[PDB]
């Protein structure tokens, strides 16, 4: 069990650190559908 | 073992419970940078 407290502590950290890819794909959806609204707004001022 | 037979059981659907949401939001990226395009296609034939 000795060697199965590393294996706990080995995923603890896979989970965490996938947190954090989604924490960057988090952070991806959230200037895009922000930058979006900015450009909708633009392509709908050109047309005027 | 059989209580760390569980625990495995436990972090198995645990990050499959991650899997999902990346699953997710990789997607939401293709249907952000995809819709980008056709936005950054406008600006460029508005423009012109």
């Amino acid at each position: 069990e000795e060697e199965f407290e590393n294996t706990r502590k080995n995923h603890q950290r896979a989970l965490d650190s996938m947190q954090a890819s989604l924490e960057a794909e988090a952070k991806g959806k959230a200037e895009a559908l922000r930058m979006k609204k900015k450009l909708e707004a633009d392509i709908n001022e050109l047309e005027i």
